[PDB]
């Protein structure tokens, strides 16, 4: 027999993702680069592996949409809500949605896609919000301006409490 | 940091359920008896008690629906998905939905409602699928044709590991 796990998390280390569509704001290459880097933020500190699928059903379906887009969390036009992701689970579990009424960038203008994505994927993996103002999972977008990204310890401890550290070096 | 909390089991031994609507394939009486029998499967081997409510919100809301029915976990027409239930918790947690594009029965043709319900209620209580081919919680529907239902030991051990014996 089997009882449901104690925490909401993926029961497999090999996960797949699919970029269903693209925002008008960035080139396909820019968007792909941003998401790949965001997944690496988490794979670098756990035993998780992320493989991209170009079609079909992936564990983490990524898409850009506006207003009502297929769930109980419609977006609200420019400003306000910017994106959200569902926690680990069947069907839409793990999926990540980005509000395409926002401005997405690979720089410091508007919302940095990589940064927001890293945050959303945290939710896709089982992390909720943190009270640490400097955490990636803090609820409010707080771009620091630094050039090098380094996952805050609060986030490291959180994700490892779910999946372990993987190779520590 | 924070993770998403998982209610491993109901924090109370007395649970409520409500049959919201009925399938066209069986009489109201047959449906009611099938669900009552399904709950008895689990209460017979644990301290759990189930009481039926005829209105309002119950811990376990039971309903029949087709395709997209309100939770974005759409059914797929005849065959395939038969039903699904949410693990313990508030709101949808514990609720059980049955695909009404399937043919349900108790003593005629179709999938045995009691059997599927017993399986789904197992999920409502905190049980995942079992690897034992003959267990109630095995993922594949396998009707044996016997007139008497006996909960397999695997399921007994599983549910009791959460709630203990009756
Ligand atoms: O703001 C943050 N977290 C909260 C949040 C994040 C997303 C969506 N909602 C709420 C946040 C920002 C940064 C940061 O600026 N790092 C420098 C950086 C950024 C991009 C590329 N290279 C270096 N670090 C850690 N947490
Ligand atoms: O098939 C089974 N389990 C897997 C399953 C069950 C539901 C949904 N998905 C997967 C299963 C079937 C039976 C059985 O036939 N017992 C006789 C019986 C049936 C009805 C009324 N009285 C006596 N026993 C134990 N496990
Ligand atoms: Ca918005
Ligand atoms: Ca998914
Ligand atoms: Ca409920
Ligand atoms: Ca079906
Ligand atoms: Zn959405
Ligand atoms: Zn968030
Ligand atoms: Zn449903
Ligand atoms: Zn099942």
């Amino acid at each position: 027999y089997n009882v449901f796990p104690r925490t909401l998390k993926w029961s497999k280390m090999n996960l797949t993702y699919r970029i269903v569509n693209y925002t008008p704001d960035m080139t396909h290459s820019e968007v792909e680069k941003a998401f790949k880097k965001a997944f690496k933020v988490w794979s670098d500190v756990t035993p998780l592996n992320f493989t991209r699928l170009h079609d079909g059903i992936a564990d983490i379906m990524i898409s850009f949409g506006i207003k009502e887009h297929g769930d109980f969390y419609p977006f609200d036009g420019p400003s306000g809500l910017l994106a959200h992701a569902f926690p680990p689970g069947p069907n839409y579990g793990g999926d990540a949605h980005f509000d395409d009424d926002e401005t997405w960038t690979s720089s410091s203008k508007g919302y940095n896609l990589f940064l927001v994505a890293a945050h959303e994927f945290g939710h896709s993996l089982g992390l909720d919000h943190s009270k640490d103002p400097g955490a990636l999972m803090f609820p409010i977008y707080t771009y620091t301006g630094k050039s090098h990204f380094m996952l805050p310890d609060d986030d490291v401890q959180g994700i490892q409490s779910l999946y372990g550290p993987g190779d520590e070096d």
